């Protein structure tokens, strides 16, 4: 039985279980969605599925060592963040006709936020400059959602899709903002940084995928 | 081969097997249900699936240590109790048109019953005050089912759904009442408390999900 | 590589493999059956699935210890025998309209045959009285199938269902009779008792489920 | 990393991987086949699935010991050979109306070829008489395919099914002939016998199932 | 937590995760494709599924030993390269009517490129002659795609299929060219050779399968 002194150990176990439940939920709930939205729910399951597969290894590292598994942490982000950006393309493709140029601009900004974030936690370029650079890439992320191809594409979509797109954008706004909070807490320690990161994937990976499922089911029921 | 002296060890093994069978049953029996009820049977499978995944770890703790895995016990409840409350929303959504405000009132009451229950078993706020507080949150749970949005929503539903809603409410009445019985037995010991909790999840997690499956299949066959 | 001196070790391995193949067969062959019979093939897969999950543990006990895993044996029966009795209800429900009162009478008789059977193998109430009591509960089992609600329900069913019902009844007659044969052999030893029990689940769990699949496929093809 | 000196170790690993891929292929490719042929592709997956599950244990025995896992080898054949004979019945049932008396004659001949084959490799009845007896049962196998109920049933089938039936018969002719070649090589040693047996299951279990899939897909596309 | 000094260890972990995600994606995304293209997405899942199953063993070898798992590397190629060549046949079969003689010419050339490639890494026929011979078989591979049955078959296909066929041919051109680059780097060392091979399967096994999925989904949506 798990300890009750270290909240981080509880979070590693709690989150890991939630990502396993979410992965099964997303892959199974593709029956309720139309063939256009089936790809959107698959990518959500992959994000939670990869994150769960990465959290199992990270949970062992915490018990065996007690230090933050930074290398395992950022490798998972390097694989799941592009798939989350793909969700913006998929919903605008399963509802409207979008070429997808906004995908490239968001993907480049996301990679910059992750590449510099890993370097700061590894001692490269100290930590304060990394926090500023990671923030600026996050600032570029929010700007392209206010004005871009997606904003033009979201205008012609159904009101249900528009509400989802705004909610997903908010998640980029508030949810992705909590990562710099954990970065600030853990370097400006390790126990709180891992706790915040654990809770972050609860929102940015599970709540993000639940918004996709809700809009897909509403649209699919309309068609039947 | 399992011992025959400790009934708790038998129950840990017997329950764990039943939750694995129930998990496969719920995820597979989504073929017999309409697309509206497919989400209801998925959540039932998640509850049994998470509980099974938690009972495997708890079974090891009992053999390795011999003490009650309280931390593993309440973490599972913290994850499965909200999903069981979601079943009340889902059945009223797959049968009627419900906004779902009763979900919030039940969820808040359920969390209070679990947060204080864990503290009592950990020595926080003794045990007698925790039993009273946990009972009162359980008393609030039954009151909102007698009068609330669900009661208004259940009135307009089909007689098959109404029978299920009443049966689910009963399970809240009798089934959830057995947890304070185990709490009273184990602190007012460990062998009986774990035995009762094991048997409790047999009713509140498996019988609860079988009521959902029965009503979903009856409704789906009517539509075809 | 497995030994060639102890036929029991071969049977534990040979049966365990057959139950894994049967479990996959039953859960996969639900595509060929109508939505009414899909529940019948699920329960067959659960019986073989639980039995396989129990035979894996029993196989280890035999190699590690060399004694009969009685406690693991009867726990599996306590979980799978009710599901086999449920098959009588399901086929009469997927073919006719049956209330299901015969289910209670068979279930009570089955539990008596298992409760006293475990006690005899554990030294409770010796072994000779347990064999007589277990036989009488088995004698009550066959009487209710000759005359009962199922016999009334089987009359109105299709000739394909009637042939299956008679075949399933026979399995209760001959197949369930082999368990007292192993009980008599092992106490009136261990090597032969485990060998018979291993072969018994080959008929009463796999051949029983193949009869269900055959009748379900014949009926489903008629509807299309 | 695997050794490059012992070709048998490579074959055990190479075959085991092919049977896992074939098992997933057969169970997944049931979407492309009509409900009549879905049972035929299931049995092919069971044969490869059981063989894969048996090859994993045999691969360990080879590394741990270095001797031929004869007992594990023949137990797999005792379970998969009847299922391969069932393929002749299934294809003639999913294409024509066949009672299936040829199944009994082939099954009896197959069991004789396996029972005596195991005895020869265990020292019972030497090895030369076992090779002759095993050959004669194989000679009876080919005779009943030239003239029997299947030959009468294959006449009325579609030309696509007839080509498959002839190809399957050939596999009995050439493919099953390679087992006595390995038996002759290994006793008239162990390294070559295991290598031949490994390659034999590549043809008689995978190529056999690919013929079933090819004919099922051609027939299903005709119906749509 | 993984080391940050050896990029090869990161690549082994990063690739292995991508192949697991790709395998689930390909087998799940068969819902969005027509029954003609379902076989094409299955083979893509098998390639990534076998490669993932092989990368798990190779990752252990790298940590345990630190040397290149050449034998495990080429066995995976011996099993996955023919399946990738089968993709050219499948897409031309699910879109047009092709006999498939170009499959034999490409398969023979592919095997020559792999047989000689393994020998060079094992010291057989040195390394420089192996690089030249492996290049020539790769040169024969590109020539038959410019002129062959596939080029004749691709002419009559839809413009969507033609774009996919050209993209797949390019992957043969650029993607398969990176293997000799790693061969040249690692012998004309081990750290860079494994890194290149890891990245190679990211393109030639995942990007190759994503081209198949994209064209299958576009064609299936047209039919509905
Ligand atoms: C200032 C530090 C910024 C860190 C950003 C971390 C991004 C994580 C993205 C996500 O998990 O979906
Ligand atoms: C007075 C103690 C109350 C304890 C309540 C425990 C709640 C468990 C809920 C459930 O398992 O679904
Ligand atoms: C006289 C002893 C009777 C033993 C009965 C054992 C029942 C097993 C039931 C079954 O396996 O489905
Ligand atoms: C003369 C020896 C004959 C050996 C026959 C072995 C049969 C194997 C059948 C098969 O693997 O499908
Ligand atoms: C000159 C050396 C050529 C090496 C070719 C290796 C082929 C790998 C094929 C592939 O991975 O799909």
């Amino acid at each position: 039985d798990l300890d009750a002194s270290d909240y981080t150990g509880v979070s590693f176990w709690l989150v890991t279980a939630a990502l396993l439940a979410s992965t099964v939920f997303f892959f199974v709930e593709r029956d309720r969605v139309s063939a256009k939205w089936k790809t959107s729910l698959t990518v959500s399951g992959l994000v939670t599925g990869i994150a769960f597969w990465h959290y199992m290894y990270m949970r062992g590292v915490w018990i065996e060592t007690g230090d933050s598994p930074t290398v395992f942490r950022y490798i998972d982000w390097l694989l799941t963040v592009p798939l989350l950006i793909c969700e913006f393309y998929l919903i605008l493709a399963a509802a409207t006709n979008v070429a997808g140029s906004l995908f490239k601009k968001l993907l480049v900004g996301s990679l910059v936020m992750l590449v510099f974030g890993y370097m700061g936690e590894a001692g490269i370029m100290a930590a304060w400059p990394a926090f500023i650079i990671g923030c600026l890439a996050w600032v570029y992320m929010i700007y392209e959602l206010w004005a871009g191809e997606g904003k033009s594409a979201c205008n012609t979509a159904s009101p249900a899709v528009q509400s989802a797109y705004n909610t997903m954008m908010y998640i980029i706004i508030f949810g992705w903002a909590i990562y710099p909070v954990g970065y600030f807490t853990g370097y400006l320690s390790a126990l709180n940084l891992n706790l915040i990161y654990n809770l972050a994937d609860f929102v940015n990976k599970i709540l993000f995928g639940l918004i996709i499922w809700n809009v897909a089911v509403k649209e699919s029921s309309n068609a039947g």
